[PDB]
Formats: C-alpha cells, sequence, structure tokens
C-alpha cells in the first residue's frame, strides 16, 4: 500500500530529525548555504541539490507517489555529499552514518 509506505517513509525523516542521529545529520537539515566560504562551485558540481527538509516539505505537498520516489530524493542526498566532497571529508563519514540509519529502516519495511 502506497498510502501506508508514505507514512512510514515520514517516520524514518523523522528519525533522521531527531536528537540520537543530531551528531552526523546536521549538515543534511537544510539545504546547502552556496553562499558559504568553500561552497562557491557547489551549484557546478551538483546539478540536482537534496536536503531532508526539502524532502519534509514534497512528502506533505504528496511529491512522491510511492517509497521508492522517496528513498531516491534521500539517496540524492547521500550521492550529493559523495560526489561534491573529498573522500577524507567529516562530511562524507557523517554522510555513511545517516545513510546507515536510512538503509536498515528502509529495508525493514
Ligand atoms: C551536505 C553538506 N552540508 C554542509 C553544511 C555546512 C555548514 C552548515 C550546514 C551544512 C556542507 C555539506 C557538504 N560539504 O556537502
Amino acid at each position: 500500500s502506497h498510502m501506508e509506505q508514505l507514512k512510514c517513509c515520514s517516520g524514518i525523516l523523522k528519525e533522521m530529525f531527531a536528537k540520537k542521529h543530531a551528531a552526523y545529520a546536521w549538515p543534511f537539515y537544510k539545504p546547502v548555504d552556496v553562499e558559504a566560504l568553500g561552497l562557491h562551485d557547489y551549484c557546478d558540481i551538483i546539478k540536482h541539490p537534496m536536503d531532508m527538509s526539502t524532502i519534509k516539505s514534497k512528502l506533505e505537498a504528496r511529491e512522491y507517489r510511492d517509497a521508492q520516489e522517496f528513498g531516491a530524493d534521500v539517496r540524492l542526498m547521500f550521492s550529493n555529499c559523495y560526489k561534491y566532497n573529498p573522500p577524507d571529508h567529516e562530511v562524507v563519514a557523517m554522510a555513511r552514518k545517516l545513510q546507515d540509519v536510512f538503509e536498515m529502516r528502509f529495508a525493514k519495511m
């Protein structure tokens, strides 16, 4: 059921925003501020930017037909981090930690 799926998707994103995962989930809360120092080339490398607040708004505006469409945006957010940043950057390790939380929840639904 697509309706039951999207309510579970809202639940997964709720845990991702919770205090428990806050230590590594904070860089993915809001869209990447391209006006900040060191992020002048972000728009040149990342063509489709995605973050948790945009996903939350897209769920509320019913922009996802099913769980797979929600999952695609969550993975786009992580893939943007892996593409733009160097492999040894701290944000890449944080992305892996938050993706572990998502992948385990997304598989068990
Ligand atoms: C995903 C991501 N978030 C941030 C960030 C930086 C400062 C404050 C809030 C978010 C940077 C990146 C990145 N370098 O990819």
